[PDB]
């Protein structure tokens, strides 16, 4: 149930990629740090936990649903002297204790496969 229009959202995390261009980028809304963060966070929790790392993986990377139209979904990608490397580099930590800190599939929070 982990593809996007399902347990996932379609266009998933839009607070996180703003967090995640803020920081990495510096180009981002005009809301306080942890505002933005809080956001991203919210949104996180709202999918279910076995989806979580899925969702990450789609908004770091983009996903392409089968159908008709089929339009990408998610990924991050190139910003002016902001490549798409450092971004997917710090999106991959979402989950960690160190910045959402929430459960995924494993019981633990933590992705080993999302990063690469």
């Amino acid at each position: 149930s982990c593809v996007p229009g399902w347990a996932i959202p379609h266009n998933p995390l839009p607070s996180c990629r703003w967090y995640v261009t803020s920081r990495t980028c510096g180009i981002g809304p005009r809301l306080p740090w942890p505002e933005l963060k809080r956001r991203c966070c919210r949104e996180l929790a709202d999918i279910p936990a076995y989806c979580r790392c899925t969702a990450l993986s789609i908004l770091m990377d983009g996903a392409i649903p089968p159908g008709p139209d089929a339009q990408l979904e998610g990924r991050l990608e190139d910003l002016p002297g902001c490549p798409r490397e450092v971004q997917r580099g710090f999106a991959a930590t979402l989950v960690t204790e160190a910045e959402c800190n929430l459960a995924t599939i494993s019981g633990v929070a933590e992705c080993p496969w999302i990063l690469g």
